[PDB]
């Protein structure tokens, strides 16, 4: 045993956890109570499905950011009868009071704000380690890390079974992957069939985000996907709400908390004009920034221009802009070369994925550079050539979750009601043959249902078609109301 | 107007309001060209190869300056063209005149009667003893409807000698259509059969018409291939949305000169058109109330800070009403009677049945006063107050102003050209069945790319390494099939 | 047009484009009334007492449907009225006709020449041997200018017999004014003296004209009291701002039908007018660039997310240029020559000198092509590219569309009525010196209060306890003297 | 000595302070450095005036909220040679790291977040207690509390001098005034001529806010104002920037930090549509709330309607609204009677003044009511009649400073450059006779100057008039550019 080894603790009831400070649980509970009222989709799910306990006997592992919002989700799953283990899908996204309340009251949770990468992958392993009764039956994933671990696990287990050999980190120069290989290697010593049992038992994964979904289709394409997946991201009531309106809320929140910078009057660059970029551009524009968009897609670019935004390449604006936000799901958007051209105290952040939209590696190794931490997740990197700095948020990781609290409860209720519906579907069809080792989306009538569940809370009064009218536009009175390919 | 075709010196038929307006037409067309780079680029790319050489194309699409640039794109690519408008009020007479003079047979004028409208439609389809069209450009499906109904009438007539009976419908307009088919049977009982055997396909522009097409495919009655142009991203998400955001306020201001700021405006529907109309109104300083049947669209509206209510909750409060639904019976007489004095009522959706024009016109003791063309004040006897109806409840943007501007119509129309070229180029290959198709994404993206230089929008280019990372080709397509933008 | 006054059956003089347009005028006036509750409330309050009984009022204010409601408010209160427009293109001929027929002497039409403009101004001031006006309503100060220049010419002539010499000015328009005064001297050398002795005061509407007035007060040449109507809060902060936010895009769309969304638009100036124009453009989806000389206004613009640059930095990039400065030489020939093909250039500020029309018209080898009235394309020989000038560089909103809507003009015009009533009611009391005054706040607030019920805005009423707490009367005025809103 | 008595501490250099935690000073310094870059008006003031030390020998007492922004102000005054003592003008507005850095490095500061009213008035007394060398010469005030203390002090001193009698709190039923009278009473025991010496020596006060300014004109009107005052609020580059754009930034910041509530989709009521209300309405509208305005002023009301906002009385909307913001500077806007009609978890806050826009007194004494603190300055008050709650921010005190960090540095640079200019004027004219015991505003050329100092930072390029042009509009090339009564 390492002096510093990571060890699980247990509640008085013997449920495992590792969180920052259990003493935060009362605070967590207070904010969860407030969130419940803001999440009518999740609460209606509890009312409708609670009494029939549809998840009885089901074991669910989840990776969604361990926020107050995720708490209300977790407690919806447990209210429906599920047993649950959880981790966060980001080193900075956990809200420690939410983690503590869940660990105390409802589920095993391995999560805290300000994890190391080593601690992060440990947490992922623990969320997946159900012990001798086995599991999980079901996965809720956000970004595909959990799913990746299982797939790399099964691979490592096959090599092991057939040649007795273990993974070797020296085999990779990717620092995070070195971590992953080491975790799997030590895992082989404790249960060298962990992942194979998992893959024979897992009924499905529901995946929350665009980047995760892209990973899944790749795995389908190359025939490596080990089980059914529901693409929750592409529900309309997710993509067109969470990705768009959620960022419109949480991008400015992240900037304000992290820097207290005035947005009005500034020039802000948004790289990407998909759903996330549209929402970020809107916030910035609405706050009185002059927004310039970068894009690779001419349709998206043309949309930006119609909204009165300038579209240029980063090179055109790098020396002039005050705020830079990456929204692409791509890599190598803002490179060291760019960063060197930025004005003193330019703010640089990523709200897309991972840590590679911004060139943090090149920044680290810039000779003479000096990192000055202003406060947690606000860092000023000082360039010696100029004695000026740039302000990096959340070390290049998701800035909204890292520097503030992510999206608000109401819009996450939309996303998370889809997650519940997705889990209920996978589970209800465990023995059906209906889902293969492919990626599926939820049908439109359920997508509409999610929206309907949220209207009353806002006092929105929907019109009802007459039969005559429904006949005329050839839709049933109760919907669905739009064609399959409708874009909203 | 004498419903007798006239002819250019060269022998080309036409009927328009006033040929002397041609010079003025041409001046505006020349300006429009600069605003329509997608269409002009199409002329430069395809001009030399004359892909429409020998093609006969009938179009039914509002005869505006923008349509003129489209027509003149088809003819530059070698097509022979006949045209009519798809709305009685949407023609711009100077556009009509310039086209009739310089480029194509046109049967269209602003302020047609319904009888005139249908006569123009027939003329536009009448390629004479020779036959035609090979291709159809359609907006709202009337032309397409006429051919399908005709064929059906012909099959019956051939057998039992039975004619269409206008008594079989209570729809005043459809009676006209039935009577038109009956007369046609009495001259050539195989007109529409011959026609349908020769049509390579139709490209349909609008949401309503496209809806009609899929239904025809479903019930197996569609006679020839159709390209759904509406659902090109660069059509639906631009024209229907940004177009109305421009042309809805234009229509309101021209027709009434009413201040929008400070008012309460109701937008029925929150689809692409309703989204654009609500945007315009809110950006102008109106407080916008939206009605919807779709909870997803309703939630979208609320997220944009708009109130969502039933019409019944706001009918006596709103100053301006705009229908955008593509449905019927949105604003009924019983609603209109409750409206405040001089409430403005209009439709930007479809046809003339979103608003209860029939109920209004037949309301006992009602009085109509024309303020000016396409702005009518109706006074009710019970209250002695009035409402203002725009364009007799037909598309108000085209009726009361000039519809969408050239730049956005260049997006829609570039899609129309691509669709036509696809149908014609594949006329003999059997690629297209008697079904409804949409253009592939690479083409949709090409349309957008063609419009960026004009606005000085500079695109980033992916490195091969980045393209691999997100699994797309450097040159695209950039998004998955199901992407909603 | 024959510059010979015509007369109604009753003997009232007029000159308009076409009297047959009166019916149409009246229909629109009837609609405008409903939209102008401030003016209609003024008729109900003051009608019975006929405060203008026996008054002779001359007005020089764009002869629009809105002005018609104002005119008809003065006459309802008992005034006799003569009127001309203050811009050569701003008259709405149906409004002119209806007023000429039913209510007042009017000398105005759309598309006057400068000679006609000044002739109309003289007629509007010509009350005959009897004398008048007692009161003047002025917009931009031309009428006021004419009287002051005339008096000055008369004082010189009386002594030395010297006439104004048009050679003394290089301003083509002012030559006209000088020649008009000279001719007047040759008939009645005391016209303007008699006039000025009889005028109780003037109420001036616009920023530029008000500026002229304070200058006259400063240099001691102002001949009679003046009320600054522009600087009523319910004028400056509504009309100049929200009015243009409506009428700037209306003008652009009518004149050119160009899509605003996606474009780059430059707004010179960021005062009340520039604020409103920039709002409109940005809300329509243009990317707006502002020019300014005032660092406070410039900072305001940047806080609204607008770029602030010099014209020189954007002249070849912008698609649309709008001048709002009230200054001269904003857009010069040298700028215009650098503009992209079909760049749109217009002025919503003052006169015709914000844009270098003179420099443009005299540019060797330049060619003007009229697309249609008030939309001109000028082609330069060096480049063979063109620009589009709206309304020959005169106020584009009134020139190319219909100016501001009725509701906001009801705010401005209610202030005009209050100002006139104040001057007239105090004609004999010596309350007003030969200086420039603004209306008190309680009146400014009354104007706003009169327009709230129409929009369904419900005000809160202070408790006595609350009024005491913030040191205002329950019934107001609610803000300190210097409050900027 | 009370076991709990409040006692000043002293730096190693013997400068007095009382702050939360001196150990926060490094953090304070890091954020002050960032703020300096965002405050070019204050930094240019240092460059222009530093070398001539115009405040040499001057003693300045200030009450502006003890934020990072105020720090940069304080350090501008000290850079110009001033000696400074400071307190915050609000119990919740201090940023403890800003207070610590100033106490350590630059000035005596008595301020911490989460003061009691007793501690607040103590802090005010200490900021004013210069000791035997006397002072202050100059006052910077925000809300007029400091100014009030001096004026009530002089009164109490006259009664004392003439009859030997002391103030008696029992003489007032206002709980805060009881505190004030008690402070003065104990003060008489230590220096019974403190306030009289003060009033013979103070050269002027510069007052920052609308409510404070109103107090001053009253004092002028009734002949009680003891010295010259500059009305900083009514500089254009204050009122039309700070009050408007500042709230547009800091209102949503306060709501988000305090509640993480989604603003989009909600109904928000803004009471008042002056500069603060305009800025708050804009934020809310921009964030996707449907905003309803209340007003007493028909001009302001009409402005709101032109911006597409509904104008109604509170009674019309109280049961339906989700968020209520008071912006009036008036009292008794949201009463217990209203609060009883609000939906569960309605958010209620004040961004105007004091604690009396919201009926906190009536709320306190509502029978059966239960206050549940979610976290500092977010309280849920549970109504027994309904078992529902309302969420009160910052106990009804300024919510932007209380729940977040107030306005951002750039806009406060505009306000605080006016303050510097105001102090320099009062001081430079100490012996002039130019200022009487009245309220003055700064001339337009200085107002323009403040704006000009901030343009370059934003890259705004100003056009220069030709002589010809300046002649034409009759302004000098170098301004001022607008008439005296111009409203902007
Ligand atoms: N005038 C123009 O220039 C123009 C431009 C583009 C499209 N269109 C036409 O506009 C209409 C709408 O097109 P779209 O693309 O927005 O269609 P859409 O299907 O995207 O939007 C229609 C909306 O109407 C709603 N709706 C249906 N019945 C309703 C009812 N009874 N009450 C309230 N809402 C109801 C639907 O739920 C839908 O969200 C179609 O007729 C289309 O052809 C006109
Ligand atoms: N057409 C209309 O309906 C209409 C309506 C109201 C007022 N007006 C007229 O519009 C003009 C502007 O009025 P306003 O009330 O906005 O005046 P204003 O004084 O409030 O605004 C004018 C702005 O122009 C700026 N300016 C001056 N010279 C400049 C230059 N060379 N470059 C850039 N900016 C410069 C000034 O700094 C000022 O901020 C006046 O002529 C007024 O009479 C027209
Ligand atoms: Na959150
Ligand atoms: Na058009
Ligand atoms: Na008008
Ligand atoms: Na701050």
């Amino acid at each position: 045993g390492s002096h510093m080894a990571l060890l699980v603790e247990k509640t008085t009831s013997g449920r495992e956890y590792k969180v920052k400070d259990m003493s935060q649980a009362d605070f967590g509970r207070l904010e969860i109570e407030l969130a419940e009222v803001e999440m009518p989709g999740l609460m209606a799910s509890r009312s409708e499905f609670g009494p029939s306990q549809p998840f009885k006997g089901a074991k669910i592992t989840g990776s969604l950011h361990m926020t107050i919002q995720t708490a209300v989700l977790i407690e919806t799953l447990t209210a429906l009868g599920a047993e649950v283990r959880w981790c966060s899908c980001n080193i900075f996204s956990t809200q420690d009071h939410a983690a503590a309340a869940i660990a105390r009251d409802s589920a095993a949770v391995f999560a805290w704000k300000g994890e190391t990468l080593q601690e992060y992958w440990w947490c992922t392993e623990r969320a997946l380690d159900w012990g001798p009764g086995g599991g999980p039956d079901l996965i809720v994933d956000d970004g595909g890390d959990t799913t990746l671990l299982i797939h790399e696990g099964v691979k490592a287990e096959e090599i092991y079974e057939k040649s007795g050999q273990f993974p070797d980190p020296d085999s990779t120069d990717n620092a995070e992957f070195k971590i992953v290989l080491s975790i799997i290697k030590e895992g082989l010593k404790t249960d060298p069939k962990r992942y194979h049992k998992m893959k024979d038992r897992v009924v499905g994964v529901s995946e929350e985000t665009t980047t995760g979904v892209k990973r899944l289709y790749q795995m389908q394409a190359n025939g490596t996907l080990l089980f059914p997946a529901i693409n929750v991201n592409d529900s309309v009531t997710k993509s067109k709400f969470d990705n768009l309106y959620g960022c419109r809320h949480s991008l400015p929140d992240g900037l304000m908390r992290a820097t207290d910078v005035m947005i009005a009057g500034k020039v802000a660059v948004v790289a990407g004009y998909g759903d996330v970029g549209k929402g970020c551009a809107a916030a910035l524009k609405q706050a009185g920034a002059r927004v310039i968009v970068t894009e690779i897609d001419p349709i998206c670019a043309l949309q930006a221009t119609m909204e009165g935004l300038q579209v240029l390449t980063l090179e055109d604006v790098v020396s002039e802009a005050d705020i830079f936000v990456t929204t692409t799901g791509n890599k190598d958007i803002i490179m060291l070369d760019h960063m060197k051209k930025m004005k003193n105290n330019a703010i640089v952040c990523n709200i897309g994925h991972f840590d590679n939209e911004i060139d943090m590696l090149g920044l680290e190794t810039h000779p003479g550079v000096k990192r000055i931490t202003i406060k947690p997740q606000t860092d000023r990197w000082v360039f010696p050539e100029t004695n000026t700095g740039i302000i990096i948020l959340a070390e290049g990781r998701l800035m909204n979750l890292g520097c503030a609290t992510g999206h608000p409860s109401f819009v996450m209720s939309c996303s998370f009601t889809n997650q519940v519906i997705a889990q209920l579907e996978l589970w209800n069809e465990k023995s059906s043959g209906k889902y293969e080792k492919k990626v599926y989306v939820l049908p439109k009538h359920l997508d509409e249902k999610v929206a309907a569940l949220h209207l009353e809370k806002l006092g929105a009064k929907l019109t009802k078609l007459s039969k005559d009218q429904a006949d005329y536009i050839s839709v049933p009175v109760e919907g669905p109301y739009k064609p399959f390919h409708y874009r909203y």
